[PDB]
């Protein structure tokens, strides 16, 4: 069936390495890991040896996005559709597979220009993940590290690409005015996956969001940044598709992390929506003065 | 056994009657009903023909607070309890009794000041109570109105009256420095009464607590308060004890009004327990300009 | 503790014996068993042997009310206390036990005018009750026969009695204004027993209910009457107080039978209430010309 | 409190040990364990190190029957109201208590003659218990060994001891015309005792219960006594009060066994009943020729 | 009702304090907090502020049992009990009551040489605890910290204090030869309490008991152990009452910690048993050359 | 769809039959029942006439694999995928079938060199099963015998059969650096073939897993080994992958038996994992001086 189960992982770029170290721990409650030979900030979340690199780089970026597929054959597989609709695939060499902490990986180039890694056999040691302070953990499992949300300069060519090509369902849009957002499913999680465009020739990405497992977590790390200079972005609130609770804090790199808690579900008798608002309630916008994006290329 | 059951009503006095009555039903989302005939703003949050009261006066008061117990011979019975502890028990007449819609109660001043009634046989309309606005309505039944928070000058003195009298069993205190919070249950609701000193000599009330069944209610009414310029004095967030989702809404008497979702409840296997902190999380103050609370005499 | 666990059997007394013993059959759905010695119809609804006799008489009266107790010692206890309060307490001999299918009972008469027999041990036979059409059976066991609703002179000393000496709990009370009717439960089933009182010098009962395990059951009684050219009193409805599914037949003694479904459950955080209304709907009121309750005197 | 919790062990007398040895284990599926110093068959049905003894005798006897108590002084407690009544209580001796396996024992004599032990403390050995052929085990734990069926010369005598003085309920009765039998219970098992009268200046004893976890093994333990020459006295059938699904052995000593599946358990909300029969099906009597119950003095 | 409902804190003494502040940590998983003004090494295991006190002293020493109870009245009353059978009540002061973080206690020594605190209102801070390596933290809640097997010079003296005067419940006991344990109850939790008397004229401890929320914390802290150096006296086993699965860890201070998974638990139907055995399986002794148990009197 | 549903039974071959055939009931706690006609030991461990095969040989051997599938035509159709790919598949003779309690079977024989029997309708008889001694029986069912671990000279060749021709699907892998296993699942159970290579030409067995219903079974059968002196090559412990609580015991051929509690169940939403040890704790390797496995080619 050679399907995308979950996100397996992800690849950031930043100069600002140091700043990220400690951000992950201190602020989002990463575990730490040591770095890798090259000097990359490494976290884990739950029992996989690692799903969160900050490697050192000239620009803020996307390095990569892993994904989660069941074995060599199905990444294999899907492989194939990508190399058809034009994008070259290409098996990680044993040495490239560890560093990242899988089995093995194909890997490729969106023609938007994100590499996307597919992956199996992630690497993972039980009972050995404790939090960067005193929070409830992550859910993950069957619905992975989380989601992903990128700006692109076409939104109908990424779109097809996207559901048509790597195979992700719509879970539904947000058709305000300013912004029209496409949300895609791979699994229980409301979304893997959501895309927008702010104008033509930007690239870019928003948020990656981490899900904890109390709303206590959500509430107390709003207080942690509050105490320790860490800019908030977005005040405690619920959007209108995943109804999740959830904050917006400002990474070391422009990348904001949505931390929440209490997602709907997918389930098998999901139906897609539109919406014509973001959220129900909350999400004040507290720092417009930031930029408001991770721009790649203008 | 003569317990008391639940907080019943609410009986309070304003100036400012016409805001009021406009305040219940367009914020906190209780449906209003007609006046009495004395002028009075007359509100419901479930099948309870009436649970609040507003009446006008010259200052900002607690009128009376309704307690339900099970029958007269529960009522009297108490009242014989608190009669030997010094306060007058008058059983109010049948016509007394219909204003209050209950079959029947006795009243009694407290020795602070506070007028409690032990009611019984409560009016009730089934399936014809709609919120003021759309909100999931209210969580009542044997956990009752909610709850009150006062302010007495001798806390000793009031706390040695409501347990060993009323017959209210403690709940837990907050002990951070500033305040010391007495907390009193007699049902699964974490606390139907709650007291404290802000210092000798004074009386008054901070807040009065409605439980909500959804907590996009607690979120969608501080967005309608800021929408309709409404004073929120308190942000979302979470009490140490009642484990209570929750924002503060100051109300046109000076009286605030705890929204709140989804509080911890008492058990048989309860143990009381002291905290050094009132919350959490948020519960930020926005509006410390403000009077802090409803003082009624100094 | 010697209490009263649920209402046992009934004793009804009519001249239209032959009429009440196919009503009991063709629209109750009762079974018939043999008449007595005298020539009475006996009826079973569950695996009592004989729940309700109806015996030659020559006006319409309730004969005795059947109560449940545990054993010889509580009927005997229950009965002490009874007798203090004024009535003669007389033990049935065994032939008279026999005959009310019991181990045993003591018995005596009301101030009001009724005879109530405390009775235990209660013949059953297992696995032998099928209904006199097809209906999916009644609901008793904990809960008993049903209820009964007797008409009273003067309903403070009735419900004094009924409460304070035989030891039944108040429900909740319909004060509409033109009936105040008294509700009193002694185990799950909302109420074991009710009181009205027309007007002075009047006694007398309006109905006693059965439950059936299906709603299409009460349906298909309606109109099974509607064929049957026997007289339905009141449309399909639900009781603000006990919000069963029920409707009203008139019985050739002019007792009516309400046959309902679904009735709220009495539970430990049970408490009291007034209603200003009999109705949440329906009971539509389709033959006022009959007579509106069975008077026994004036 | 005081009460008895359960039956915790059985002592029955016979010339014929060597076939109850072996009957214990062949038929019923005990665990045989070495006999005790004196040449008594010992058999364990569950965790307890010993539930019943069969000791050498002249004729046919209950020995003593263990009730289980909580500790030492609900022993002494009920020993005292017993003692009241006129039986001599005695404290069995270190050895004495060690040879029924319990911590401690008091003793007494029945006014009919039949031992009774007031037991604490019982010894146990966890997962070390496996049966006499492939059958599903036993269901004791809260409810004990099981239940015995004693016959006595004055049914009143005998029933007020049992009820008033060692604190048994009743259970229920059968009055088909033939016999009158009393059914005592203190837990969930139906009954843990049960008395009929044959007529005066009789003493026996007509059966002991086991409860089995499965009908199958019910229905085994018959082909099993077809097999090897044992004498079923009841073919498998339900009790009209019980409503177990059990068939009744005839063993070495003339008691027989009730071996029975999926009795219906005492709740809160149990009212005793009378029936007229004892067999809702089966229980059709095989050998009449034998002698129909365990007679010790007429 | 003045019960104690579980064990509360516990204050051990022993001259190897910088031994015990890193072994509670990196051995047993508790979180650090700062030393009291005096020196003493401080722990937490739950939401409580401190649980576990290593105060300095010149021999290693129980230098109080800390007890919960409801409040002031249920401690008093107890107290009064306690006062009447000889040891002296004394209250602490306010400054006393803060240093155990409780609202306030009153302490007695045991006619044995033991000193307990009835305690109430006991410190918490919510959502701020994290083990000292990634374990799944510890079962506390209404069966408290755990439970402490103490050595009496007369167990019958001893016995008879805890369970007449304390107001303990007997949970079982083991009569191997060797020993004869007593169990004691106050909760679900098997034992709060447990006694033993090698011989006349000795006083000590034998361990402490922690129960951890997963198995796997139970066999990596074993693994922990032979990693650093830490003797483990009793291999990974299952206790013959409790049935929970458990280590012992040798501490600094010569007492064991039995680090355990998966107690069974008390119930209503819970009836005492003896047993010959300590362990169903496992416990085996790796180091009987360590003493044998904490001895502070001979 | 001709899948293989679970592990039938297995057939081994050893010279040290007699020391099996107690082995097998003595420390396994299977069911003897009658050798074959040539002289095997015979085992049960569930509702299935025979599940374990002791023949007599020179060496220690893999005489046979039984696999399970729903009739013939899913064994023949697999047969054909098989023979497609190089072995011979042979129909077994109606006597043959019989002689491995089978409806019929197809076998062949791996490229590697084990035989593999494709079998259906197994013969059973219900409610006859009884354990070797006393223990909690078996965890088989749809998850059938339980496992076999295979070492093999290729582990590609072997893995690519296995999965790509047999069609197990891909559980999960261990590489530490000394060994790469790899794990496989045809139902619930977490893997029911296992494949190592110790290196090049080298042909064996490691062990054979069999599942228990308690964790008291584990840990009494590794004391029942250290009581009658058979060695147990591995301490109770917790696999990385499968999470099931296990010891190893060498059997009287060099082939050892985890003997296990509680496995991890595949699930519908499983993603295979790789992990870089075997334990997550225990499994401490207590005979190196025994062979390491069952070889059978070098
Ligand atoms: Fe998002
Ligand atoms: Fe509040
Ligand atoms: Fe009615
Ligand atoms: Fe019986
Ligand atoms: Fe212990
Ligand atoms: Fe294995």
């Amino acid at each position: 069936s050679h399907m995308i189960r979950s996100m397996a992982y992800l690849g950031l770029v930043t100069p600002a390495v140091a700043e990220w170290r400690n951000f992950g721990s201190e602020i989002l409650g990463l575990q730490l890991i040591q770095l890798i030979e090259d000097g990359a900030a490494r976290f884990r979340m739950d029992e996989a040896d690692c799903r969160l690199w900050v490697h050192p780089g000239e620009k803020n970026d996307i390095g990569y996005i892993g994904w989660q597929l069941t074995g060599e054959k199905e990444a294999r597989e899907l492989g194939d559709v990508i190399a058809a609709a034009g994008p070259v695939i290409t098996r990680a060499t044993p040495e490239e597979a560890a560093e990242r902490c899988v089995a093995g990986y194909y890997w490729f180039i969106d023609p938007v220009g994100f590499r996307h890694e597919l992956s199996w056999g992630q690497y993972v040691t039980p009972n050995s993940f404790q939090p960067g302070w005193p929070m409830s953990g992550f859910k993950t499992g069957e619905q992975g590290l989380g989601h992903i949300v990128l700006l692109v300069p076409d939104l109908p060519v990424a779109d097809k690409f996207y559901r048509e090509v790597m195979g992700f369902h719509q879970s539904d849009c947000i058709r305000d005015g300013s912004r029209a957002l496409h949300f895609y499913h791979c699994n229980g999680r409301h979304h893997s996956l959501a895309i927008g465009s702010p104008g033509p020739g930007v690239r870019g990405a928003h948020h990656i969001m981490l899900e904890v497992n109390s709303i206590h977590d959500v509430g107390k790390a709003v207080d942690r940044c509050e105490l320790l200079d860490v800019p908030v972005s977005k005040s405690i609130g619920c959007h209108t598709n995943d109804r999740m609770v959830s904050t917006y804090i400002f990474s070391p790199s422009v990348l904001r992390v949505e931390y929440g808690f209490g997602g709907v579900e997918i389930d098998d008798l999901w139906e897609p929506k539109t919406y014509s608002r973001t959220s129900i309630w909350g999400h004040k916008e507290l720092r417009p003065d930031l930029p408001p994006a991770m721009i790649i290329e203008n």
